[PDB]
């Protein structure tokens, strides 16, 4: 079936049709934004990531209570570094410019996921 497939030259088309295809100096704005385009800042936030996803994998069943407790105080500072450089991305870009990644607001609607799921976990008992 692989041998034999038909289609129903490439790369030149292919090429040839792909080749048709910030923040300027003003305020704060101009601050924030070069603190956060600084490639430290981003291998920053992808280390707290890591840590994140390490934090994520330290669950196990019947933790002394005092491992859980380190667990939701570190899953409390992951997200609030994350909630920060959100923030920080929105206040150097503008709110349409953070908006229009594809990315950016994958973070951002993780990142308030997150939050309503520590805001929740306080009052989880009355949902049902
Ligand atoms: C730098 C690279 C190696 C990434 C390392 C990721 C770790 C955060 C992961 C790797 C496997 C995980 C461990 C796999 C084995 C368990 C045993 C578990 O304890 C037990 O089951 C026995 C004690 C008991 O329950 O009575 C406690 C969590 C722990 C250490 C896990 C904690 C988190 C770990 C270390
Ligand atoms: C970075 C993470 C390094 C591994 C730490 C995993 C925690 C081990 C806890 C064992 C059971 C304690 C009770």
């Amino acid at each position: 079936i692989i041998i034999t497939f038909q289609e129903q030259k490439n790369e030149r088309a292919c090429i040839d049709f792909a080749i048709s295809a910030p923040q300027n100096r003003q305020s704060f704005q101009y601050k924030t934004w070069t603190f956060v385009v600084s490639p430290p800042f981003e291998y920053f936030i992808m280390a707290m990531i890591a840590l994140n996803t390490v934090v994520l994998m330290m669950k196990f069943y019947d933790a002394p209570y005092e491992y859980e407790l380190m667990l939701k105080c570190l899953n409390i500072v992951f997200t609030s570094m994350f909630s920060m450089e959100c923030v920080l991305k929105i206040i150097a870009f503008g709110v349409l410019n953070y908006f229009r990644d594809a990315w950016n607001v994958f973070d951002f609607v993780t990142v308030l996921g997150s939050i309503t799921d520590i805001l929740v976990t306080e009052i989880a008992e009355t949902n049902n």
